């Protein structure tokens, strides 16, 4: 099992599903194996009814489509598609937070309410929008209509992104035409551009690429601004990780999807409902995370990880998981299926986003607390309905320390210089104590022993002094391998880093330092990470360009993460992919993705299956860029 | 060469083609053979990085996708994501146009106006915009925002669907939820639900789907008003089709892909410009029409249609197509390379699509007319470069008669009843002299030996007394073989409908019948079929699902065609398709589309590739809504 993941839990559950006869997604790809070849390389096109056409990486015919579109036009289409899709998903997101602050101010989702007025005031601020005089609910009312209006084409460009982006790298991004003009317009562009007879050059397709992930920046952005005014803006919070935070006494409930505007309510009202909840004989309602939404109430509330990504049916292998409560994005539809064998209650809440043979509870913002209560007394009943049953529950788990916003940031560091919070930062940057910044971001990916990039290339880079920052998935496998524990910081920290780790720590009163990697949040929070970044780019007055900072999406497997690995280089970073994104079947694409695009972003993607390799490419690039800034390295 | 294309001046350039080497479309097409039955049946999935997933539409492993997908779900999102690529392109075509018309009536592009102040008042009084005491430009500038509104959300739903269909049809829609919010917010909606781990239900998706083809009507719709507030509404008018069309003694420019306000103004340039061409040893400037932009300046300026779809690549192998001025879709990016070949300048215009190898002039509407000249200007250069060569312009032509717009064909009508214009369209349906009325739309498919199912499936149901309108490429093939010609009258119509073409004629002053075929114009201009049905609908005081029409996208390709077939089916219209969809690899999907949605819409698509079968199917499926009208058939 450690062939399939890294993490004893979910070997222990795999080991219980095989036993009982119940397919998971390792199965699921054993059976597809071996893949199809032209899909692989990106060489393949299904964008009319002509199709399908393929065209041989290398040989003889095909190799051509039917319409004459090149390998380089079908590779490049293929990969904006997939930016647009990640685009659509986080900016949806980004969205229905939009219309429910709305809602909240207007009176009509009372459930919901300003809870951090300092970042709502800061937002309105950072977008031009006058606050002085003004009552919160209508400072607020507009700071949701600019959401809102972001997603179509106005006589302002996209202002999550001009507006949080330093003037410098906007400027370069302008001049390239890659600002987006609204977030569905570049969605829609993309779709437009990419069909039948449109575009057909490498690079101005690719244009359009950087430019729909600058979209999807601006949505993840949204997102975060938007769920931090209406949930609290993340700080510091202890809990657990992996399967052996589940209780077989307990109900127990997984949030899974991503929105919080669903799992903070189920959070708030499981408290409220716990005499029911002892009533029916449980000890109360275990509210436990999966994948980002679990990252966003972990993040807020210290609810404690079940699991996250490709093992996320190992949580139900178990025969404890009482209820799986989904609203959209990154679940594996099996999970409708292995309900029937587990016992578990998965229920969808989202019209846009059902699952054939789960419950549907729709869920309104207007009517939440009665929502959430129908939904949690499916949850009891369920628990109910296993009384005397064994379960399984892998007792392993880990500490995790997160929380880690870039508030949260700003002012832990400002425990060192009151009001030049990043200078200490920067000083052991440059004193060489932290040899530059790591984000691992985005999800497992069942062709990756799960886990075992981002471990193998986080404790490389750790032992290098590198500051490592997480979100997603990526914090979640970083979380459940001991990561986010402090009392790991001297086993998997250089000397260097376990110094900036320690002080900082001990400045904030904890006695000890910061956990080895830094919780930043879900995948829309990959935003806190450009916020911190680009405070510091304005801090020293250069671009992110020039900064050691570099990203690795280092299992990647959703749309959601090439459009984030896409604005990362956008925005000037050398990104890292674990996977193989379906590019090398065009050597000129991969040319430009790779290479040349660091002449018009200054950032590049690095692709490396290998995680050692991957680890000494991203150091290299972080001492590239050390040695850029006149730095020892 | 008859095995590749029906059409004869088509199978002589294909000679010419074989003769020096130059590979066509058919050429590419047998070299892809044999597709790969994955892709053929829709049993493939691309969505995330863990695939490319497969299913076995038969047999063993793989039965399911690795993350659960079931075919059903793989069918549906792929089916989904190209009715969003269909959406994308036509709304992006109408917000084109949007644009334009808002920068006309505030002084930003003088080369355009309001051509047509009766169609800007009838619009505006439509969408309930006032125009009592208002100014012909204000009002413009409130119809252009009204059109950029419908892009996003609001208060109201998509008035271009909500206003052009009878209260009845959005009532059964608005019941099923299958009204959009706003046409790109539709699409961005596709673009996420279909991402890995989001909707996962057949019904669900397949909804969404209908939903989005009608933000597909949506961008036709308002593709079509805005066109003729530019450009005109279209009338009558005779011209002329076919490859014959060239000069090889003029400057032959062709205006290739959507877009009126590209096209429209080649074409009044050119004229401008008639000296200069002559100055170069020309007889003018000889522009004509390739796909639905040919059809948009054949349909208001009768300018002839040179080719269509499929046989794009043959106006250039004629050796006297000097240009070819391309914006967007439908056009082989081949004509890049076949240029250099042929000699002619092909020239891209729009920032989104560009061509590897073309040449590249913007094409901004502030400056239309010098755009325009410096377009030409490389056309006449070329022409010049191909002085003494021999050129083999096939001398195989056909005459057109087109221009029936909606209020063409209503103002044709009332010649008969002045004050109720439908009203012997009507009589004559009730009996018997017309049986149904049958729409044939979208594209050629190098699958189908070209324009075979449009002719063969035209024949039938002439000779049954069908009224046979058509737009597009479905145009574009009836025209080319002569079904547009009135001397071909009673050649191919039976003596019913043959005595109303006649009756209309000779009321029209023809002394003679209307052609056997009413040319409605380009894809967009499905919605003139549409503002036909409906009026037609209201005037009978039933819903569009009980009148006996159909539509036939007998031959069709592009993302597009499959959206404008969505939306016949959503309307309530039986649908033919004469290629297969990626639908087959789904027994449940391909229920629901071809039997389960009748039961939600009225609707449903009818798939058959044999086309006298398909005459057969649409002939039965016209004779029960007879039936169900009471009516004898
Ligand atoms: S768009 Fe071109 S390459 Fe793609 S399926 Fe159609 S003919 Fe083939
Ligand atoms: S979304 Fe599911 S079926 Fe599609 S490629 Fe990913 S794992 Fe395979
Ligand atoms: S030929 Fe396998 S992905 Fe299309
Ligand atoms: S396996 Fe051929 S279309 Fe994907
Ligand atoms: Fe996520
Ligand atoms: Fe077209």
């Amino acid at each position: 099992q450690n062939l399939k993941s890294t993490d004893r839990a979910v070997q222990q559950m795999l080991d219980k599903a095989k036993r009982e006869g119940i397919q998971t997604v390792w199965d699921r790809y054993e059976a597809m194996k071996p893949q199809c070849g032209f899909g692989e390389t990106g060489l393949c096109c299904r964008h009319c009814l002509q199709g399908p056409c393929r065209i041989n990486p290398f040989g003889d015919e095909p190799k051509v489509g039917i319409c004459g579109a090149t390998a380089e036009v079908i590779v490049a289409r293929g990969l904006d598609r997939s930016i647009a899709a990640g685009a659509a998903g986080h900016s949806g997101h980004a969205k229905h937070l939009a219309h429910t602050l709305k809602k909240a101010v207007q009176g009509k989702a009372a459930s919901y309410m300003i809870k951090d007025r300092t970042k709502l005031h800061s937002i309105a601020k950072r977008l031009g929008i006058p606050t002085e005089g003004q009552k919160d609910e209508d400072i607020a009312l507009e700071v949701a209509k600019a959401a809102l209006a972001d997603f179509h084409e106005k006589d302002t460009p996209v202002l999550w992104v001009t507006t949080v982006l330093p003037p410098s790298r906007v400027k370069v991004l302008s001049a390239h035409g890659l600002i987006p003009a609204g977030i569905d317009h570049e969605i829609a562009e993309i779709m437009h551009r990419t069909s039948m007879g449109c575009d057909a050059d490498a690079q101005n397709l690719l244009l359009g690429g950087l430019r729909c992930s600058l979209a999807d920046l601006a949505g993840c952005y949204m997102g975060t601004d938007l769920a931090d005014i209406l949930f609290g803006t993340p700080a510091p919070v202890v809990t657990e990780s992996n399967l052996g935070v589940l209780k077989a006494d307990a109900v127990n409930v997984a949030v899974h999807g991503h929105n919080p505007v669903l799992s903070d309510i189920i959070v708030s009202v499981s408290k409220e409902m716990e005499n029911e909840a002892r009533a029916a004989g449980a000890t109360g309602i275990n509210v436990v995370g999966i994948c980002c939404t679990g990252n966003e109430v972990l993040m807020r509330h210290g609810i404690p990880a079940c699991t996250h990504s490709v093992s996320q049916e190992m949580a139900m292998i178990t025969g404890a998981l009482d209820a799986m409560i989904l609203d959209y994005q990154c679940i594996q539809p099996s999970v409708a299926t292995i309900a029937e064998c587990t016992g578990t209650t998965v229920i969808t809440t989202m019209e846009m986003s059902k699952i054939t043979g789960a419950t549907h509870v729709n869920f309104a913002e207007e009517a939440a607390v009665e929502n959430a209560k129908q939904i949690l007394r499916l949850a009891i009943d369920t628990f109910k309905r296993r009384k005397g049953k064994p379960v399984e529950i892998p007792n392993i788990k880990t500490k995790v320390v997160a929380g880690f916003s870039t508030e949260a940031i700003i002012n832990a560091l400002s425990k060192l210089n009151a009001n030049d919070p990043l200078k200490p930062l920067i000083d052991n940057v440059v004193n060489g104590n932290i040899r530059g910044v790591c984000l691992f971001a985005g999800c497992n990916n069942v062709k990756v022993p799960q886990d075992q990039n981002f471990t193998t290339i986080a404790r490389k880079l750790l032992k290098q002094n590198v500051l490592v920052v997480a979100t997603g998935c990526g914090a979640g496998a970083l979380m459940r391998h001991g990561f986010m524990d402090p009392a790991n910081v001297d086993e998997l920290c250089g000397d260097g880093l376990k110094a900036v780790l320690t002080a900082i720590g001990e400045a904030n009163g904890l006695g000890g330092p910061l956990p080895p990697v830094l919780h930043m949040g879900s995948c829309v929070d990959n935003s806190r990470a450009v916020a911190l970044v680009a405070a510091l780019a304005n801090r020293l007055g250069v671009d992110l360009d020039r900064l050691p900072v570099v990203a690795s999406a280092a299992e990647a497997m959703h749309e959601k993460a090439v459009a984030i690995g896409t604005w990362a280089v956008t925005i000037g970073l050398p990104t890292h992919i674990g996977v193989l994104p379906p590019i090398t079947g065009s050597l000129p694409v991969t040319q430009i993705l790779t290479s040349s695009v660091k002449d018009i972003t200054g950032g590049y993607f690095i692709v490396e299956l290998d995680p050692e390799t991957a680890a000494d490419k991203l150091l290299a690039a972080i001492n590239e860029r050390r040695a850029g800034l006149g730095l020892p390295w």
